[PDB]
């Protein structure tokens, strides 16, 4: 997260740290608990090659990473089968816990949205994260938790920013349908807030309108953050999660 | 260059080097003479941003990098305009030197192939650059220009291969038809080949069938060097090189 | 710390560790309370110029670094002077802090030993610190204080010891009689133990021994760590530091 | 070499390049030709380890690292049994080649001094080597071979400077009479000259006054390159070199 703040306590239920195995339980990306035994992130996150659920380990709401931790095990990993590389989207990956989790005041769900949701400018949305503040600056310890409010933009708004100082011409398309853009140069997710959630408060609602797709801008002019716009996958999401 | 060999003095007249300044003029892509005045590379070498011309120089072919250094300066730089990324395709740009090179035994153009060469597998192709040896294993001083033969396969082979152990669904297509699949577990491209030639000796002519795009492999199982299938590209490349 | 386990949080109520400012306070050195208002320590770590006190901070016991901070200013360093370099001894130091601390059972001096007293081998003594778990492999988050009993040796063993695979002089004295070795191919210091204690029961009392000096060497064969003894500088430590 | 220029290739016929076997056989120290059998070099940069004779090689004079290698094997090391680490001196080497060298114009051996040459202040003086042009910047290829004039200061004046800004006091001897400083804040010796020779011309003849030794420093004011004072060791020479 570059330019927020550690989030209050309170905040953020529903985020989570997804750990592999090295010489400890390392985090490697971010996601959301949508269900009591799911939880959505960016596909990008786990592949390219298939892994083994062993190594893998999911950590709910926690002030400082690593501190009390408590890792679940998975018991299902399901990658959007159109996802091929973050520049193509269908960036968006489902892990079912092996059990469910007990759900309260400190850690529950966060309400998919509508279909009908786009999210215009204006729209209030934070991305959270554990990832880098700046390009090449990690997060420090103790690892708050942070957030960042970004300004949300329209996708064409964003493709033009994108073609700005590129050699790609103008009739190519590089923000696309199943994409939402925000962050400007001063806010932003960075390195390590990939797969993690960018939610917005609708109607005193809070809904995830995206998953942190793109987080190597960290706030750079002109390349504002890309994130996977969950509208769009809605029918996938619920082909296998519940209710 | 993985797996290959020194390049004896008289061969790949057409090999060049291109250089950015930092500390020194460094080596940070391949490319070829396919016109006196005119140079072959991968987009994705100048890319993302549009590059300033002051900060590029063309090295002609050298048995060892570095040591006796005539950079010639680009007065154009055409990037593919359909390019965004190496996996969409498209990775094809052109350099216009500032002045004609002269022409002799040691330094010359190599042939574009006729738009109905398709080179298929069996043909007998070659890799030649600069790039590292292996992962994370660059190519040590002096700096020889390596080669190494590669076989090239058929695209759907290369498709198929490229979702072995992947999330990809059989149903989206990897490969793309402007691009070329060659190399094994043992000979390939690798880091820094890049915008360098792969070329291929077809009824006693040596013809460039492609262009070096995908070098991050280093003859990595399955994951076989991609290159940028020339043929595909001739009228585009007309458009500006003369003769 | 190589080969040791979590420390209880009970356990070694002096040890403290050395922050000097950086993109957060960062731990350097460890270090020991022996007095109220005195920290004993390593003069390597502070040196080898002389520091700006303003840049140093002092954290007493902490079961977890970084997580639960109470960063201390220092009002004095003051350096042994007849410290040059590690290998020559005197590598010891002393931090007066700004204001004296309040005593608990979980955070109190260490007591040090009588001018006389002598640590021969089969002694049982324990060395804790934040350092390296191994060579290059860095305590992991959430950074526990680690500790491990190591087997305190004879100066002449480990002298001998430092000459096996060296082309130095069986006649030229490695190891000083101001130093002391203790540690074997399992059990040792590490980078980052640096200025912690190493401590002995002795007739039911804890004594500290000596301070890690060299902790480089990681558990490696013929090389144990290396303490400055701390009955050869009860004098200096005494003129600076009452009872 | 820092603050220097490229060496012309009728200059320093005598300087060596020290290499052992990595992924290619790479520099870790220069060193000079005393004799058509021999070559005079620093003790750290043959430990601390005993080196196996099999993986090192030594390179004569060559205007460009790498370029034209013509390596030769070694029959013995001598490491001057003295030596224990750089800041207590005695850091000085011999190699025995297999085979004397052919000595000609290009390349032939340096003359040592007399005992009773000193060296004083306003000798011209020059260091040469293929180490590092400033901190942590690598010479970049080609590697020409680099030189630099440095003032030689008297052994108590960079004594006093070395205790500047330091902790230890001014009691304790820092610069031993084994050893000799040169250089100033813009020219001196860099990470990688180490082992190679400090020449002056005295009455005509280039002598060699000085072996690099601490070569960290590079051109850090009060703290210039120390280099091992080769008078005080003609005795131990002479043991093993003829003529």
């Amino acid at each position: 997260i570059v330019g927020g703040q550690e989030a209050p306590r309170s905040k953020w239920p529903w985020q989570v740290s997804l750990r592999v195995r090295d010489r400890y339980w390392m985090h490697f990306c971010g996601g959301s608990l949508i269900h009591p035994q799911w939880v959505l992130t960016a596909a990008h996150c786990l592949g390219p090659d298939v892994k083994d659920l062993a190594t893998l380990r999911v950590q709910l709401r926690e002030q400082h990473l690593y501190y009390q931790d408590q890792l679940l095990p998975v018991s299902r990993i399901i990658v959007h089968p159109q996802f091929y590389i973050i520049q193509t989207g269908a960036d968006i990956a489902l892990l079912e816990l092996e059990e469910p989790v007990n759900i309260s005041s400190r850690v529950h769900t966060v309400m998919l949205p509508p279909a009908s949701e786009t999210f215009p400018p204006g729209m209030p949305c934070w991305v959270t994260g554990w990832g880098d503040v700046d390009n090449d600056e990690p997060l420090p310890p103790p690892f708050p938790l942070k957030q960042v409010k970004v300004p949300i933009m329209e996708n064409h708004i964003c493709d033009a920013k994108y073609h700005l100082g590129a050699y790609t011409g103008d009739d190519v398309r590089i923000i696309r349908d199943d994409m939402l853009c925000a962050g400007n140069s001063q806010r932003d997710s960075c390195k390590g807030d990939s797969g993690g959630p960018l939610v917005c408060k609708v109607n005193g609602t809070w809904l995830q309108a995206g998953v942190v797709s793109w987080d190597e801008g960290c706030a750079q002019p002109n390349r504002p953050g890309i994130y996977t716009r969950v509208t769009y996958y809605l029918d996938w999401i619920h082909h296998y999660v519940p209710k």
